């Protein structure tokens, strides 16, 4: 491939990231498009340091300050796609495009250089500036001249002589995963288009392939569709987003062309838009558990990565097969038209525009979420969906950290592994509006949380410790699942606990038992803590209303009850008492984010919690919540049985779905829950229809080569679906006995008969 293709090439880059061939004449969306694209050049040409002798090149932008220098960077890049972009206020502006090249020469002289040594952040260095000055020089390779290509290919190739790895020489290089490896592949590629260089290009591409391969550890893309980075974070929703962006992009570039990415296993990365980021969009949002330390980020939250999300999968899908380009525009049709809060238009890109409007024009037809569980034991992550509410739960165990801080970000998120339950509903802004900034970082909705305060940062940062916990995860069978997570507190107070819950096509019940801790303070677990914005919900109870002053925590009566106008129902399934707290509460994203504004916010919040009080001796605790219950549907939840609780002890914890008529259990240690027994930590749903059992079974801890069920419902002589021998015990009980050699906490279904 010679000139005409490398032109080609960068042609169709400059179509990719300007939309230029694609804004449709008189479209207020594309004007919007425009508009925002004139402000953000507005701005920075604003900003520009005229000064005689320069050591910057925007008077608020210091170029010792690496992130800083990153800025510099993609300002020049965003003024050199406005000047190439058809109607935009610079677009082909020559005291604009002086300005941009100046500011490119200046910036490599006094800083970003094949003779400078990194300092601060790798990634400064390796992936945000380089993939700036590449688009950079693209946008503007009729303009620059071969000494300025020179200087900085030069530059990028000092920073990143090889983009299969990372980090400067005095660090020692590693293999560089996941999102980063897309990233400088991405850097390279277009560097290499700028340059002609045909050797660079191949290899990046070639570096590509890793990205999709299966792991059963470290960093990458599982089989049961977790997606981690970082090694001990699920991470789906932040650099499992900059993945798919990044090959979207690469893909739809090279597609056709002599550096066509042609290897056979990508299909791995299509089956991941299916297989691992579609059950944890909701409604247009990622879900903050599979986001890691991003949730602290006040601009860059889950509608802002499920867009960025839809963009790629949209882009994708134009090179699909028919039946599933029409499966993933359904799909993005559905998260698009659902989401009301953010509209994905408004802000919008003119790429993104575009990819939204031609969706529009195919008029394929939203595709609903589907109800039932979406499991991801590798993870330590579960969703759950019924008409109207979206359950994610955010455990950590052995394998997966409490939590991800750094670079200044999410110092505070120490307890958002501690068991939440995050109950997504049609209040689409419950938890992105304002919610980090506001909420009580150790009252998380769902946890049990030791009231002792810890530290920013406390247990390191980047996942670098986790919870040597007995097992998290799960199982499920058709509507019904059984989550466990054995809580290790983080700080080293000693807390434990044992949560799990028990999920059906409307409800969630929740037990909790053999709570403890070493600290000497209090320990809590939170029914709910929840986002009321500005508004004075009433929570109605059997008497009357409760917690109607802000600051004054109530007890509920003794209906057991309380309903949250605008959420739905909780109950208590035990005598607890149950604290009821309506408060206001205000913070910053300065306060989660040392790039956070210092603007005050200021939010109403529902506060729903079980004290277990101080020096608790096997604590416990069982209630439910019903999301999109109405009063009159909360107040009958503990009428006729419906959820009947089995054992909820230190051995074992269940819950029969009378209406379900199904079972569900977790193990902590051998022993028999009603007429189910386990040898040992084991996840289990079961129902019996007439003659026939279904049962899915988990092995949660990962570890163990075997595990015998003792069977409920009488005895059972045959094996109808699935594996697993049958036998029979002392005291004349049906037994299955499984291997799980190596199932890494997947299900296994079951069916047998009498
Ligand atoms: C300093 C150091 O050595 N730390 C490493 C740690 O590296 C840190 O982690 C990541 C990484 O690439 O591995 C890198 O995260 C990315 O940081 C940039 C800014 O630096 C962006 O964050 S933001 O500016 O606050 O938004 C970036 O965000 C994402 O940006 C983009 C995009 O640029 O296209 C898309 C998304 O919308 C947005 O979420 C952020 N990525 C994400 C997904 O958050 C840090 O800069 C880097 O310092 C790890 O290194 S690793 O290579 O081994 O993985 C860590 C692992 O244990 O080791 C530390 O020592
Ligand atoms: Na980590």
């Amino acid at each position: 491939p010679g000139a005409a293709e490398f032109a080609a090439l960068r042609n169709r880059w400059v179509d990719q990231i300007t939309g230029r061939n694609v804004i449709q004449a008189g479209d207020p969306d594309f004007a919007k498009a425009i508009t925002a694209l004139n402000n953000k050049a507005a701005d920075s040409l604003a900003k520009l340091d005229a000064a005689a002798g320069r050591t910057s090149v925007f008077t608020d932008l210091s170029l010792a300050k690496d992130a800083e220098m990153v800025t510099t960077y993609t300002r020049l890049s965003q003024l050199a796609t406005a000047w190439a972009t058809p109607t935009a206020a610079v677009f082909g502006d020559a005291a604009v495009l002086a300005a941009i090249k100046a500011g490119l020469a200046d910036a490599n002289t006094l800083c970003y250089n094949d003779r400078k040594e990194e300092v601060g952040n790798w990634w400064s260095w390796e992936i945000g500036v380089p993939r700036a000055l590449a688009d950079a020089m693209v946008l503007l390779h009729a303009e620059l001249s071969a000494a300025e290509r020179t200087a900085y290919c030069a530059a990028i190739d000092h920073f990143v002589p090889d983009p299969w790895l990372q980090f400067p020489p005095k660090r020692g290089k590693i293999t560089s995963v996941g999102a980063n490896r897309v990233d400088l592949c991405q850097g390279i590629i277009i560097r290499s288009l700028a340059g002609e260089d045909p050797t660079k290009l191949n290899h990046a591409v070639a570096g590509l392939s890793q990205v999709w391969q299966y792991v059963t550890s470290g960093d990458g893309i599982f089989r049961d569709g977790s997606f981690i980075q970082h090694s001990t974070t699920p991470y789906t929703g932040s650099y499992g987003v900059v993945l798919l962006t990044g090959l979207s992009k690469l893909f739809s570039l090279l597609g056709g062309t002599a550096f066509e990415v042609s290897d056979p296993t990508r299909s791995i990365f299509f089956d991941a838009v299916e297989g691992s980021f579609a059950p944890v969009m909701i409604n247009g949002a990622m879900a903050d558990a599979v986001r890691g330390r991003s949730i602290s980020r006040e601009a860059n939250t889950g509608y802002d990565l499920g867009a960025s999300a839809i963009e790629a999968i949209l882009l994708l899908a134009r090179a699909m097969d028919p039946a599933t380009a029409a499966r993933w525009r359904g799909l993005c049709a559905g998260w698009i038209a659902r989401d009301t809060y953010r509209p994905i238009l408004n802000s919008a890109s003119v790429p993104r525009t575009a990819l939204v409007k031609q969706l529009e024009a195919t008029g394929v037809a939203p595709v609903a979420e589907a109800t039932g569980h979406k499991l991801f034991p590798a993870m330590d992550r579960t969703m759950h969906r019924g008409p109207g509410w979206a359950l994610s739960l955010a455990l950590s165990s052995n394998r997966i950290a409490w939590y991800e801080c750094g670079n200044g970000e999410n110092n505070r998120g120490y307890h958002t592994g501690s068991g939440m339950t995050y109950f997504y509903t049609s209040d689409l802004g419950q938890y992105d509006d304002a919610f980090w900034a506001t909420a009580n970082y150790n009252r998380l909705p769902g946890i049990t949380v030791d009231t002792t305060p810890l530290p920013d940062k406390v247990e390191g940062q980047w996942g670098a410790a986790v919870p040597a916990d007995e097992w998290s995860g799960a199982t499920a069978l058709g509507e019904v699942a059984a989550v466990g997570q054995h809580l290790v507190g983080p700080g080293r107070t000693g807390l434990t606990a044992r949560k799990s819950w028990f999920v059906s096509g409307d409800v969630t019940v929740c037990l909790g038992a053999d709570i403890s801790t070493a600290s000497g303070a209090k320990v809590e677990t939170i029914v709910d803590h929840r986002n009321l914005h500005q508004g004075s919900n009433t929570l109605t109870t059997a008497a009357g209303t409760i917690a109607g002053t802000a600051g004054t925590v109530e007890v509920l009566g003794d209906g057991r009850w309380v309903h949250l106008e605008g959420f739905g129902g909780y109950a208590m399934l035990d005598d607890s008492p149950l604290h009821v707290l309506r408060e206001t509460r205000s913070g910053s994203w300065s306060g989660v984010n040392i790039n956070g504004s210092a603007t005050v916010q200021q939010r109403n919040f529902a506060t729903l919690y079980v004290n277990h009080g101080v020096g608790p001796v096997a604590g416990s605790y069982a209630y439910m919540v019903a999301p999109g219950a109405s009063v009159d549907l909360t107040r009958k939840l503990l009428e006729g049985n419906k959820y009947s609780v089995i054992r909820n002890d230190a051995t074992a914890q269940s819950v029969e779905f009378k209406t379900a008529k199904t079972t569900a259990a977790t193990f902590w240690k051998p022993g028999m829950a009603g007429d189910l027994g386990a040898s040992g930590p084991a996840c289990v749903v079961f129902s019996r229809h007439g003659n026939e059992l279904s049962l899915a079974v988990s092995e949660p801890t990962q570890k163990a080569a075997g595990l015998t069920l003792t069977l409920p419902e009488g005895t059972w002589s045959s094996v109808l679906e699935g594996a697993g021998t049958l036998g029979t015990d002392a005291d004349g009980r049906s037994t299955l006995t499984l291997d799980t050699t190596g199932l890494s906490g997947k299900t296994k279904l079951i069916k047998l008969k009498r």
